[PDB]
């Protein structure tokens, strides 16, 4: 009801009808419309016609440019201050800090950023009132996971950015059919604004609306709400991806008995006609998408991609660990992608793809560092900074975190079960990161508990996907450090508890290192498609082949167990060397980290594995 005409926003709806929305969805839209004061409300239907009009609008506004060389591909250039996920402005709100992070012994927590409800209310009120003035509020109904899948969850994202709408159409399942499936069910509430109400007080760089000073990405798991302000970019604005499908979801998974993880899912078929699925957790910028889409060098082997970034997993009644990819597309790092490093991505991205912050060629194409493809005479390059660019300039032509956004169904090796609602059965889990020294090419964990310790102990040299820079070795347990939705100690206990489940078929756990360097700073391992030789060894180990040798850190391939035919120049002694001096220091760093950062919430089984590793190294 109303005493005037200030609460009913029906007169501002330019697509759809508030009356057709489920009651709780309507309240969420209208209540936030009252707060944010949009000029128009657009309820997305997911149709091709809608997508075409939004592209045309963004093109008319100068937000995107058409890449005339390809089929329906587009380029967006951002403000250089809004180029990546920002870990330091990402917070989780719970009544008690211990629900979100373990209370550290001495230092500041690196495992999350907690904010009190009272502090968030002040931050919220300083940002959102009136923030969409003069803009359209888009209502995005989306499903994470195939519609109707038992592990599928529905969200509603409100946003004032058409770029977010177009990207969410690719990255999620979006539109009218989701609203019909939702009915009066529960949904995750996602609220986003670029934070630039009109009239603009500050001019825009590259026609990219953002508010870097006020950027804040908040999660309220108890209210099932995600609230993001000030950034239009990737993990900050596509709220289904990191905010929902890892942070909120990992908390729900803890409550409901499943897992939500930063893992690719791949299926690999051997020359005997046997197929197995594996999941792999590597940190951002550490090669998940390259592995998920790999073109194997070994003849008679095939790799198919289920997903490249997020996995939701649950034991079924039979004890199989089943996984789904909740995403609908790939949001992949562009630089370094070439016919030699990821040819299956090259095939995927040549139609229906949105590129952000890569270079444009004068004939309507895309360019980036590492594309490894020469240009014809006379073709010139415009950098992501909208400037003429020559290879003689110092700066790269594409931002290091520039991305492609592409439909998963276009991938030529997309797995036939990638949308199956029952998920695929996982028989191995791979961990790994960038370790230039000390850590061998591959090893296998000694037990479930040791494998959980291996995940907990993950470290990786700093890349350029967050705001971290330089060559520092940082901790990134389970590749989830930016993404834990709750107390990491309780997350470890959750993982350990899977061994207590009746008839659970626990997968084998492996750790890889593609990145070991020699004294010259040269990679010892060619990687990319050649990583199929490591997968072959894992496949045989899952089948029970006697192809491993025991070391203090776990099982490693026997001499001649790895197919190295075609790379006779491979230094196997350096690739698999285990130095007592390196590992004595490694265990001390892991010990100091777990003691400070996990403290009273460290499960005893993890401390026991640490003690056992220390003892095995001491006996070397
Ligand atoms: N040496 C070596 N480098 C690799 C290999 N696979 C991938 N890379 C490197 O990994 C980098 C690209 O990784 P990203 O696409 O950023 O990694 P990602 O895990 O998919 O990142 P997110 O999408 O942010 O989660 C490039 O620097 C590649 O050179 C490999 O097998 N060997
Ligand atoms: O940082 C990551 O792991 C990504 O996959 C990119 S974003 O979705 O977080 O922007
Ligand atoms: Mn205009
Ligand atoms: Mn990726
Ligand atoms: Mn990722």
């Amino acid at each position: 009801p109303q005493l005037h005409n200030g609460l009913d926003f029906s007169a501002k709806v330019i697509q759809g009808s508030l009356d057709s929305l489920p009651q709780e969805v309507r309240k969420f839209v209208e209540g936030n419309a009252q707060l944010c004061q949009p000029e128009y409300i657009h309820i997305c239907d997911g149709s091709e016609e809608e997508y075409g009009r939004l592209l045309a609008h963004m093109q008319e506004e100068g937000v995107i440019r058409k890449l005339k060389k390809y089929d329906n591909c587009w380029l967006a250039l951002t403000d250089p201050r809004d180029v990546a996920r920002i870990e330091s402005k990402t917070v989780i709100i719970t009544q008690e800090q211990r629900d979100t992070v373990p209370i550290p012994k001495s230092g500041q927590s690196q495992l999350g950023r907690w904010m009190s409800e009272e502090d968030f209310e002040k931050a919220f009120n300083a940002r959102f009132p009136g923030c969409m003035k003069g803009r359209t509020m888009y209502v995005i109904p989306f499903s994470m996971g195939p519609l109707g899948s038992p592990l599928a969850k529905i969200g509603i994202e409100l946003t004032d950015s058409p770029y977010v709408v177009a990207s969410m159409r690719i990255m999620t399942r979006m539109g009218t059919s989701v609203l019909e499936a939702l009915g009066d069910g529960e949904f995750i509430k996602c609220l986003h604004s670029v934070g630039c109400p009109l009239p603009l007080k500050k001019p825009l760089v590259n026609n990219w609306a953002c508010n870097p000073e006020l950027t804040l990405i908040a999660h309220l798991p108890d209210r099932r709400e995600i609230i993001s302000f000030g950034s239009g970019y990737g993990g900050n604005s596509l709220l289904g991806k990191k905010c929902f499908a890892l942070r909120i979801a990992s908390r729900l998974a803890k409550e409901e008995g499943w897992l939500a993880e930063h893992m690719l899912i791949l299926g690999i078929t051997n020359p005997e006609g046997k197929k197995k699925y594996l999941a792999a957790a590597f940190p951002s910028a550490c090669g998940k998408t390259n592995l998920a889409m790999m073109n194997p060098t070994l003849p008679g082997w095939k790799v198919e991609c289920v997903g490249d970034d997020i996995a939701w997993m649950k034991f079924d009644a039979q004890g199989n660990l089943r996984a789904i990819n909740p995403e609908n597309g790939f949001f992949g790092v562009a630089p370094g992608t070439s016919v030699k490093t990821n040819p299956n991505a090259i095939k995927t991205i040549q139609k229906n793809t949105i590129f952000t912050n890569v270079a444009e060629t004068s004939d309507g194409g895309v360019y980036w560092e590492g594309i490894d493809e020469p240009l014809a005479p006379g073709v010139t390059i415009t950098s992501w900074k909208n400037k003429e660019w020559r290879p003689q300039d110092e700066e790269p032509c594409a931002h290091p975190n520039s991305r492609f956004c592409t439909p998963a169904s276009q991938c030529p090796i997309i797995d036939p079960a990638w949308e199956s609602p029952e998920g695929v059965p996982i028989e191995g889990i791979i961990f790994g990161g960038r370790r230039p020294a000390g850590v061998p090419l591959v090893y296998e964990a000694l037990s479930w508990q040791h494998g959980v310790f291996v995940g907990a102990a993950m470290r990786s040299e700093a890349t350029a996907a967050a705001e971290h820079k330089g060559k520092v070795i940082m901790h990134d347990p389970f590749a989830m450090r930016p993404f834990f939705g709750y107390n990491f100690g309780k997350y470890l206990a959750h993982w350990l508890s899977m061994a207590h489940r009746p008839a659970a078929k626990l997968p084998k756990i492996f750790h890889v290192n593609w990145f070991r360097k020699d004294k010259n700073g040269k990679f010892l391992w060619p990687g990319f498609g050649e990583n199929s030789r490591v997968l072959e060894w894992m496949f045989g180990r899952i089948e029970g082949e006697d192809s491993a040798k025991l070391t203090p850190i776990g099982y490693v391939p026997k001499e001649d167990a790895l197919n190295l035919k075609g790379l006779g120049d491979v230094n196997v002694e350096e690739l698999f060397g285990i130095s007592k001096e390196f590992w004595e220091k490694e265990v001390e760093e892991i010990d100091k980290y777990l003691e400070d950062q996990v403290n009273a919430d460290l499960p005893y089984e993890i401390e026991r594995e640490l003690r056992a590793l220390k003892q095995r190294i001491s006996q070397m």
